[PDB]
């Protein structure tokens, strides 16, 4: 309360402390968070923006927070997930986005661990807010980004890496058709091949990422529906409400619809 009022001129050198690497202590350690605990309860009164070295310490801050958010205990690393959150919903102005370096954690090829769900997850919070990512200055060859990010649904060992990787690209593809782009298709065929390619051995895999996608981005399911009204009696358990709920996606534009749920044997289910 010394500083409540008295904040306006009080953010440049906390971050430096914050953001700098001999901080006392590897890692988003104590010190950080409580800086950070402290400042993001300053909404209203104070702004980041009104110089660019705030934004670029504030990049470097979050860029260090990119570079330590793994901690392999669960509530630690949540707890790290909503500190990255909290950051950008409350500055998220002068934090214009550090791409360039999720591409080095979901890139990971070894198909046979989870250490590549971090970035995927760290997308989605950069993704959810408005935000697009490949930025034109980024150099990382689109094609590449998004194949590498694309494949990942085929990492059928933990749920954490193709799950969340199905529910961000649903979320890609809403926000990249709500406004228009160019980089739209090129995006949209390729998830629907890598679809096309994984929904032949594994099905409930096919299915679970059809039911991520069709959370945020509906259509892409009409070109799966007719193979889900193909496979509607071939599951029965857990797989089957989200086996429905890939049906109440698409309902509000079908037309007959009802001699095929009926015709799939509608009392008994």
């Amino acid at each position: 309360e010394v500083f409540r009022p008295y904040a306006k001129h009080w953010l440049s050198p906390l971050l430096q402390l914050a953001a700098s690497e001999n901080n006392g202590g590897e890692g988003i350690h104590y010190m950080v968070v409580e800086i950070v605990a402290t400042i993001l309860s300053w909404t209203g009164l104070a702004t980041p923006t009104g110089v660019p070295k705030d934004e670029v310490l504030a990049n470097r801050l979050l860029n260090f927070l990119m570079k330590h958010v793994f901690h392999p205990k669960r509530a630690v690393f949540r707890h790290n997930l909503e500190i990255i959150k909290t950051l950008v919903e409350c500055w998220k102005d002068c934090l214009s986005i550090p791409y360039r370096l999720i591409f080095e954690k979901f890139s990971g090829k070894d198909p046979n661990s989870k250490d590549n769900s971090v970035g995927i997850q760290l997308l989605g919070i950069v993704m959810a807010n408005d935000l697009p990512p490949y930025d034109p200055q980024c150099g990382i060859q689109s094609s590449e980004y998004f194949q590498a990010l694309v494949n990942n649904m085929s990492f059928v060992r933990y749920k954490e890496v193709y799950a969340a990787a199905a529910e961000v690209l649903g979320l890609i593809l809403r926000y990249v058709m709500e406004r228009k782009n160019i980089l739209e298709e090129s995006l949209c065929e390729l998830v629907a091949k890598q679809l096309k390619q994984h929904q032949n051995t594994m099905e409930d895999k096919f299915i679970v990422c059809l039911n991520k996608v069709t959370k945020s981005f509906p259509p892409l399911a009409d070109r799966f529906m007719n193979a889900v009204f193909f496979l509607l009696p071939k599951f029965h358990g857990v797989l089957k409400t989200l086996c429905l709920e890939v049906v109440l996606c698409r309902v509000e534009g079908m037309t007959e619809l009802y001699f095929q749920l009926k015709s799939k044997d509608f009392v008994q289910v």
